[PDB]
Order: C-alpha cells, then structure tokens, then sequence
C-alpha cells in the first residue's frame, strides 16, 4: 500500500495558527504513517516545535516526528532534548544539521546512544549546494544511514529523472533504506523559484512556461500546480515508489487532493 | 611556594558575626590565594553568603569565592545569581550539589550540571568537591571518581577534598585522580580539631573515618579545652607537614569561623604576613 | 565492618563432597557474607543441583543466594523461563556468564551481554558479571575485552567479579583501566586461596592467569606436605588481601572450592568475624 506523511511548520500569526490546526484535522482523516513539524534556529520557536508535536499527538493520536538540528546546541543539551522527547512518547525524530547562520551524521549517532530512535534524514537528488561533488554528498548520505537513519526524505524536485537516477545510485552505493520523495505542491511559482534558487533545485523550462502569466491568477495556479503534482506521483508510483512525504506549508487542500489520486482516502 | 585558602560560614547571631570578622582580619594578613563562604539550604546561610562575600571584598581586597548550591534553585535563579557575581567582580565560585534535606530524595540535578550552567554564563573559575573516602551516596568508588572527572570536564579548575584524618586516604585518591586523567590541583581540605565530640558528629555523617589513635589523643580531655587545642594543633601540623613533603602546595582550611588554629598551622607551613 | 565478603560454592559430585559443602556453608554463614553464589555446570544433572543448593542455602541459612547462569546449551526462551522462575522463587540476584565453551560442535553467537539484556527484560535483577584483569584468553585485544565489560555493565550489570589473580599489580592496573573506559561499577576481586598448588597451576594454565616465579618457588618441594602448603598458601592470600585493603578494596569474593578454613582465616584477618 501507499504510505504518506505530511510536513508542517510552526505558525507565526494567529491566522496561520488556525489554518494549521484545520489542515491537521483535515489531513488526519487520511491516516498518514506520520506527520512532522519543522524547527528553525530560534529558542522561542524551538519551544513552539515542542508544543505543536505534543498538541498533535494529543488530539489526533498520530505519530508526530519533530525536526531537530545539530546547529546551535551542545551535545549534552541535544541529549536532554532527546530524553525529554522519548519520555513524552515521541520516539520518531527527523535529524538534520540545519541551515547555517551567516554534522548531521554525528546527530544521528548522538540520538542512537540515547535510545533506539526512529531517525529520518535529508537526501539530495540534485546535490546539497555545499558538497564538493555528487559522490561526496552521496557518501555522506550513506554515513547518515550507517549511523542509524531508518529513512531518507529528499528535498523537493521537479525533474523526475533527477530523482529516479539518484535513487538508483543510492542502491548501487549500498544504501539499504528507502529514499522517500519529498513533494512540493506548487501554488505560488514566484515563491517556489525562490526556494529552488536557495536549495540548488532545478526548475525545468517547461514548468516556467506553465506558470508564465499566472502571476495574478491564484485559481489557475492551484489547478496547474495540482496537475503537475498528480502527474509526478503517478509516474513515481508506477516506478515503484510507495512512500511520499508532502511539504504542505500548513495548507491541506493540494496534498489532500494528490493523496486522493494515489488512493489515500478516509475510512 | 605554599598557597592557602580559608572557608567561613554565614553567622546566625550577633556574637557569631563578631567572631567571624575578627577571624577575617586575623587570617587576611597571611594573604591567602582566596577565601570562601558557605551556602546552606536556609536563607540565613543563603542571603548572607552574598553579603559576607561583598563585605570581605570591600574590607580586605582578597579574592572571595562564594559557594553555590543547586538544591532548591531553578536554572533561571542560578543564572541570575551567577551573572550578578560575575558583573560585580566575582570570578570564582565553589559549585556544589548541596546537602539534600533528609525527606525528599529526588535524583535530578547534580554538581556537574551546575558547573555546565555556570560556564554558560561566564568563564568562571570553578572549584568542586572531591571525596578521598568516597561520597556516602555514590554508586561505587569508581562512579564517584568518574563523577569528579565529569565535573572537571564540565569546566572545573580545581578540586577541594572533604576533610580527612588518614593522610594515606588523600595520597591514594590523588594517585587515582592522576591515573584517571583528572589534570587539576586536588586541594586537601583541612579540619583543625579543637572539639572531638563535635568532630565525630561531622565525620560520622560524612563517611569520614576517624583513626583509633586520634580518638585516643582526645580521650579524657572532654572538659580540658586548652589541652584539646594543643593536641589538635599538633595533629594538624603533622598532617600538613607530611602532605608538603609529598608535594602538596595548596591547602584549604575549614576554619569554622575560628582563626587561631588555622593561623598557627599556616605559620608552621611558612605562610606568614608581610 | 565496612568490608563485604561473598563466597562461591560449586555443585558437589559425590556424597563426601556434599557433606563437606554443607559444613563449609554452616561455618561460613556465621561471617554474615553479603551473598553466596553457586556455580553452573554444563550437564543437566549439575544444572539441577545448582537450583537445589541455592534453595537449600536460602532455607537453611536465610542468606542471599545467587546462582550462576550461562548461555551454553539453552534457548533464549529456556533462559527466560528459568529467570522468571528464579525471581518468583525469591532469588533476585544472578551471576550472568557466557559459559565455558565445550570442545564440541557449537560456535558462540550469544555472549554474556546478551544474557544480561535478556535477564533485564525479565525483571530488575541484581546482575554480576565476569571481569578479567589479565584479559580473557579468547579476547582479540585487551581493549576489546575491557570494552566488552563496559558493554555488560551498560546492559544492566550491577557489579563485576574478577577471575582470580596472583599478581596484585594486575588487579590494580585493571581497576584503573576500568575507570579510563568509563565503567562505573565496583570491580570485586576474586580471591583463590591455594592449598593444592598443582591444581592451581592447572586452573591458571587454562585461564591465562600468570603464577609468579616466587610463588612457584614457595610451593616447590611441598607436594606431599599438605600442612605446610596450607600455611604457605594462607600467608600468601593474607598478604594479598592486606595489600588490596590498603589500596581501597572493601569487597571480596572467595573461590572456596567448597572448603571453609582458608577463606575463614583470611576473612578473620580482614576483621570479618562472627557476631
Ligand atoms: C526533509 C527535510 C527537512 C528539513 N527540515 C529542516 C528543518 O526543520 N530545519 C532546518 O534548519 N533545516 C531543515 N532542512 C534543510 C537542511 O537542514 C539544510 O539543507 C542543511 O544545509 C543540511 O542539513 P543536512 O542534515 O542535509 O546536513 P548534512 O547531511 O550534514 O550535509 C550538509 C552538507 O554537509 C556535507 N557533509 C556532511 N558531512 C561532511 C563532512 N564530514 N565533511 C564535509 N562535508 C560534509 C554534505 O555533503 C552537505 O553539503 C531540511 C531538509 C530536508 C530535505
Ligand atoms: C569543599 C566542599 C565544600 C562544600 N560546601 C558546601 C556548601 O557550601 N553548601 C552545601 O550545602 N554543601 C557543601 N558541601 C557538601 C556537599 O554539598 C554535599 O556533600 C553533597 O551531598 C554533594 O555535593 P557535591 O557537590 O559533591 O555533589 P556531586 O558531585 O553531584 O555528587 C553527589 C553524589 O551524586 C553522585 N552522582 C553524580 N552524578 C550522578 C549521576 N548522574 N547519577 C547518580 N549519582 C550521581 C556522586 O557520585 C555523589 O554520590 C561541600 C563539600 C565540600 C567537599
Ligand atoms: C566470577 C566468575 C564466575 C564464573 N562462573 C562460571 C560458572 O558458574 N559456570 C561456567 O560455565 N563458567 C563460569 N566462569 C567462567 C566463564 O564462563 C568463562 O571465563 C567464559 O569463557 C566467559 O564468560 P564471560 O561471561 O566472561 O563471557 P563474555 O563476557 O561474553 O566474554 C567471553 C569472551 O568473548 C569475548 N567477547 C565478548 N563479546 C564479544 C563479541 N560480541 N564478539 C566477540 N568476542 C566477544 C570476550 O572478550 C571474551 O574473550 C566464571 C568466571 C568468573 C570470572
Ligand atoms: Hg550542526
Ligand atoms: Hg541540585
Ligand atoms: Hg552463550
């Protein structure tokens, strides 16, 4: 069967707060394998990440996986955060290094020492913008797995071939874990392009065309974005992929629809 | 060169207050590397610790090191206290877990956690407790030794030992610290004994063994304070002499707010006024 | 006073050995040992005897009895059943060992740390494990063996009991290396009082334990002299135990070989007497 997960982020406004909880309720009915909440380098927000995971696990009963970054934190602190999480029933965590202020493998090992955690790590089909080469980054992923990562969630992508080729290189390199694709339903192209430029993610020429001229047409953008996303998962699904991780951005509709086309429906 | 330090406790009464300041004036002339003040569980020995430290600093200009306990303090309260000290020129703190009151027994925060917390605030000089005869609540002698290394690794500059009457206890313990990689000065704590009945009470509750020969020395002197002072001073002076011959260059005296005995012992140690 | 002692007995193989054992237990019980333990053999009969002697000790003396348990010839499920039964019967302290590998057809895949883990899953037992000041014969390195000890302690072991030794420096350096590896349990020295030297040499040869030249000299020529051997062996044991105590050791485990006199006397010099 198809397993899906949804990724949310801590809301920064009263409106965004309500929007989030509505989407959480709406998406819980699809029974995802788990849901994750992002974490950014900000003490108060770090507290917010905690509270949201707790609230989720407490009102839906779904498995909630918090993101944790190696950046700006001492090993003893990280260990206490881990023990505090495990103690609160939160046995799944997404281990990352973190966006640097103007390593991951170590955080994996750190967490495994504390407890037999279910760890998820980041994979880069188009190479992390910092690694010196495709191979170096590929080997790093392997290290993170060897350290104890159960799953590998990729950064969003638009070129299906880039992902399929990467997935092959992973197995060819001995990585025995699933490379769960990260899907970004695009409704705002302008914003998507900004994200891609940062993450080194390539936006194919054809996609640029699809959004050309839709700047003021919010409705058409959602229609075109959903179409593009549904095509993606259709191909990925036929190619053997049975696990999808959605970057909801606290919005339910597009992911809900895409899930419906995958057969992921309420029951 | 021999270095010394003296430990005082917050006076609860007017008479005790006077004795303390007299001792401070007497002992200050020896120019000790530092002087420290106890931090108990009650406000009497808690609020006062701060006052006495300010007093000492103003009246003599000697480095005063306050003792700090995490017992009934939130990490927030501890940081507040640490910032105040640092900002006011206090660069040395004696970080301790603290004597938990026999009632509630919660294995939560430990001294190493306090050390870490203090180092997050500023580059303090932290002194921690060491036990040559093992801390009475330790899992084992090895665990207690590992705890000392943990505190040194957390940022402790030096270790001050609990008092002892068997010089060999100190000597073996120091050898173990070195073999274990603990690279800081293991300052022996010296308790000049004037009253034996009171010394037995302290050692009893501290797991410190009192040799039979020492109990023999004070036997029959229950009402002879003058002879107890002479005998006790003799015992301390000999212990201190042995330790020096063995390489110890730093001593920490538990004055109990009384200056006479500690002053005399320091004199024979060669540490005298200018 | 502040010194704890424990005695180790093995299941007797004859009627004569049995009378000797119970006698030793009666005599040694007066010293109020922290606990007594009983060895675990490989054959079915022995293993049953271990259980009965532990029961006999518990009833007859009311002392804390700790049986040994190995991985040899047992499925994880047999082991759990045995452990559950032990716990329900009041015996809540086990000496967990992998066990002496028999010269037959069976490669070791399960080790002592695995047994500790399995035992911990059953109940909160007090678990004691084996330590080797002179390195276990099969260890590929002293580092491996020491890290293995840490592994067993991490799994749940409350204390370590070392293989016997004749060179105190070996115990002392090992006690130090244990701290350097982060092992936080007290390593209790295993004391083997020797009266029969040839037999002691046998045990040593097969355990990678070194007998100092001076010690061999001490027993040279005393083969047919049981009396002298007992005095010489007691003197040696007493000196070693004396040095250990001056070095801080306050816990001792005696390999009695079911005999009481030597361990009794050595205990007496430590100050552990009947009251
Ligand atoms: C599913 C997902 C979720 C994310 N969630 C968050 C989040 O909640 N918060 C957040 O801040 N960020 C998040 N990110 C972004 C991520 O933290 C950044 O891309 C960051 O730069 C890398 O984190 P990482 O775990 O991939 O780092 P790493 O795996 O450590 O790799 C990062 C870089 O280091 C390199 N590398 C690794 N080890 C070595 C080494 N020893 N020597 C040299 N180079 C080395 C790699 O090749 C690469 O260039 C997420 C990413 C993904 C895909
Ligand atoms: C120089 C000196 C000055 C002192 N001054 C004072 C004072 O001003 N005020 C006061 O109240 N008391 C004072 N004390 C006494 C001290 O607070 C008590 O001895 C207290 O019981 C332990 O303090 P500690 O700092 O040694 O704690 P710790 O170093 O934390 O050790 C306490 C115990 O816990 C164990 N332990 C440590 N970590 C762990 C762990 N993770 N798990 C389990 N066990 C662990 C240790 O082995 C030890 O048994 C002083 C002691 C000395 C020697
Ligand atoms: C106090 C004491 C009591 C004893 N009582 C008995 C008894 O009642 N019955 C009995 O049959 N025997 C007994 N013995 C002997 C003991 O069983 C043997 O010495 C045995 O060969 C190992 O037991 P162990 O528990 O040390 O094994 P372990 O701790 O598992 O180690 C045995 C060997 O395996 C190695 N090792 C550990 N883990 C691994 C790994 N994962 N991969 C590779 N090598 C590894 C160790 O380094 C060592 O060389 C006793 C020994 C002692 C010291
Ligand atoms: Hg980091
Ligand atoms: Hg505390
Ligand atoms: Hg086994």
């Amino acid at each position: 069967q198809i397993n899906v997960s949804f990724e949310f982020f801590p809301p920064r406004t009263s409106e965004m707060e309500q929007t989030l909880w509505n989407s959480i309720d709406r998406l819980s009915s699809l029974k995802p394998k788990f849901v994750s909440v992002t974490y950014g380098a900000n003490s108060g927000e770090r507290d917010r990440t905690h509270s949201i995971i707790k609230g989720i696990k407490d009102r839906t009963g779904l498995e909630a996986a918090p993101h944790l970054t190696c950046i700006d934190a001492t090993p003893d602190e990280l260990r206490t955060i881990a023990r505090d999480y495990w103690n609160n029933g939160i046995r799944h965590i997404v281990a990352l290094r973190g966006d640097l202020p103007p390593y991951a493998s170590d955080l994996v090992t750190l967490l495994k020492e504390v407890a037999d955690f279910d760890i998820s790590v980041a994979a880069y089909p188009e190479v992390h913008p910092e690694a010196k080469s495709a191979q170096a980054d590929l080997l790093n992923l392997k290290r993170k797995v060897d350290a104890g990562a159960n799953r590998a969630i990729t950064q969003f992508f638009f070129d299906v071939e880039s992902y399929l080729r990467f997935r092959d290189r992973c197995v060819s390199a001995g990585i025995d874990v699933e490379i769960i694709p990260g899907i970004l339903p695009v409704s705002n192209f302008k914003q998507a392009k900004k994200f891609a430029d940062m993450t080194n993610v390539r936006i194919p020429a054809w996609m640029a065309q699809m959004f050309d001229g839709l700047d003021d047409d919010a409705e058409t953008r959602k229609l075109v974005g959903a179409n593009i996303a549904m095509d993606m998962v259709k191909i990925l699904s036929r190619e053997g992929v049975k696990d999808f991780h959605f970057y909801t951005l606290n919005r339910a509709e597009m992911s809900y629809a895409i899930c419906h086309t995958l057969g992921v429906r309420p029951a």
